[PDB]
């Protein structure tokens, strides 16, 4: 129970939802065949990423996409982190990561908390909040190995989320997400290394594969980082399944060697969750 | 006053305190001559770093070392961040960074909050709390350009300190410190880049030069990082003065482009301070 196999599906995403679902589910099955215990799909894995796409590809949960995820998690007896999909609920749209357990049960649903609203002149302008609404809950789930915490993409820029997850006992944080050709080289690896080292947790990112013709061009480079801040493995830009064997004994040893989680000064500061 | 010149004195530290003070003050004068507005010395700049050294090199504040720093800040008309020195007060010893303004006045004194207590088997064991006591206050000072926040070395591992400084309006964080041949390659650059990008501030580290014969062998590599997480400049291992022109207009533009400080979810989390 000290080591488990994590698989990150760096899916090539097309404009045809059923195509994405077919290929996503077949890659999940392959990951399970190669011994993965936890599998993650990437952000917006079932449809193109963009504000004019979300309304038309959005589904209720349960719906077409989550029913397929549920079924494949059950048939493969794995924990399946469902990347994210656009979700409709009560006249609002969300960017939502659904997680299914080895019995097909929904364990948790994470609606992206911090929406992707940036403007880098001459590089990338995105206003996710013009169509989507933000989530208002912390999201974790339990496995036999450890507790896992969730964020989606831009959520990775907010240190407090990882701090709260670490407080709550999470030992792996998974962030389905797609950075771009500007934010990718600058920030993608740095941010996930920061989250890992500062909170002494494993961190994994699940990105779609790069499609240079898409309106939003994904960085790629799905990555796993250990509690020492070391990159354990890193994909390229192409479609692949990335595997890592997550060693929780190593985490325990790191937390003893440089014991920053036990050295916090609660008389001076605290990160409070509401 | 949107740009100012920062100098980091990467001092080679000897066992003779007066030698360190002589050379520190001459390098400060040189930095001021080359137009530095804020100058920082490194951690434990006046004496060898180690638990059996602190008691014997410790001084009260004011004392020999701080009197020299006060005088040189006065005569050079600069803000001088006094690295750190071992400080004695009321039967206790601290690791203390004293800051003097252009009139020679003490602006603030930062006693290291998180003491350097680690044990990496086969590599480095240090127990700063054998002899030192921790500080219990946040430390900032004002300049005509911006507010500056302070930590010493291991303080840099504690994200919350930088979060609180950013809340309080700091635009530059300075950490005098010496990592070692184990923690240096793993964590030195990562941590400072994390503090910079997460809080959208400039971050600077002032290390002593490496002495391979010292009991604690310093990593070196004094560094300045911008709010985009980009390394602006980085020293080698040898004694030098590192200069950087800190562009606060750039900081303001970054905080608009990726406006994470304005996108915090205070309904879900807060970093609370004493």
């Amino acid at each position: 129970m000290s080591t488990f196999r994590l698989a990150l599906i760096q899916l090539q995403v097309s404009s045809i939802k059923s195509d994405n679902l077919t290929r996503a589910c077949s890659l999940v099955r392959e990951a399970a065949k190669q011994g993965a215990n936890i599998v993650s799909l990437p952000e917006c894995f079932n449809s193109p990423y963009g504000t004019t796409y979300f309304p038309d590809y959005a589904e209720k949960i349960p719906g077409e996409s989550t029913q397929k995820l549920s079924e494949v998690a059950k048939e493969s007896s794995i924990y399946l982190i469902g990347g994210s999909i656009p979700e409709e609920d009560a006249g609002k749209l969300y960017n939502t990561c659904s997680v299914f357990g080895p019995d097909g049960s929904l364990l948790v649903k994470h609606r992206k908390i911090h929406l992707f609203d940036i403007d880098v002149p001459g590089k990338i302008t995105f206003q996710e909040s013009k169509t989507l609404s933000p989530g208002d809950s912390f999201s974790t789930f339990d496995t036999p190995y450890c507790k896992v915490g969730l964020g989606i993409c831009y959520d990775m820029r907010f240190a407090e989320l990882a701090q709260i997850y670490a407080q709550r006992g999470c030992q792996l944080l998974v962030y389905p997400g797609a950075f771009n050709l500007t934010t990718g080289p600058a920030h993608w690896e740095l941010l996930q290394r920061a989250r890992a080292v500062d909170n002494q947790v494993y961190v994994a990112t699940a990105s779609p594969a790069r499609d240079d013709k898409a309106s939003y061009v994904a960085w790629g480079h799905s990555t796993v980082v250990d509690p020492w801040g070391q990159v354990l493995t890193k994909a390229g830009t192409e479609e692949t399944i990335l595997y890592s064997d997550i060693d929780l004994k190593k985490l325990a040893e790191i937390r003893q060697q440089i014991p920053i989680l036990k050295q916090k000064r609660a008389d001076l500061y605290t990160v409070e969750s509401k």
